[PDB]
DNA sequence: AAAAAAAAAAAAAAA
DNA sequence: TTTTTTTTTTTTTTTT
């Protein structure tokens, strides 16, 4: 459903724009209570399936979400700043959840791993872009 | 203790 | 002639 959400344009009204973020809003909401029910739960398929779909899902971030961004800043500043603040949580999570990969050496776990991280990267290099 | 499911690696085929 | 993607197999882990 994350791969679905198409970027529109600069010039497109108010209301699609408004309703499109508040969508991305309540996507980002699930993905961090989705990561929030693994704290309790173990049996590497679990954090393995886990690091498989939330990378992609990170990578729809990527392609589908930042464009938005890019377009609806000037307006909705308070609006982008809500979605940075509820990013950056579930961030220093997968940044948990990376280093929860290394502790127990994992050789399923840790394919996953440095491509997530230089994706990390390229996301808060990329919220240093946007606070330009 | 055995069976099933899932993932990863290797092979093969197509552009 | 070379690379990528899909399919199949094998192993490992979890459950009954």
């Amino acid at each position: 459903t994350v791969k679905k959400i198409e970027p529109g344009t600069a010039a497109d009204s108010q209301q699609i724009h408004e309703e499109k973020l508040l969508y991305w809003n309540m996507a980002v909401r699930d993905f961090s209570i989705l990561i929030n029910l693994i704290k309790v739960f173990d049996s590497h398929p679990v954090l393995h399936v886990c690091l498989k779909y939330g990378r992609l899902f990170v990578e729809a971030f990527l392609k589908q979400c930042m464009p938005l961004l890019d377009f609806s800043f000037r307006k909705h500043r308070e609006d982008v700043l809500s979605l940075l603040e509820t990013f950056q949580l579930d961030t220093r999570l997968l940044h948990h959840l990376c280093g929860h990969s290394k502790i127990h050496q994992d050789t399923r776990l840790t394919q996953h791993v440095p491509l997530l991280k230089k994706t990390l990267e390229l996301l808060v290099c990329r919220v240093k872009a946007m606070l330009t």
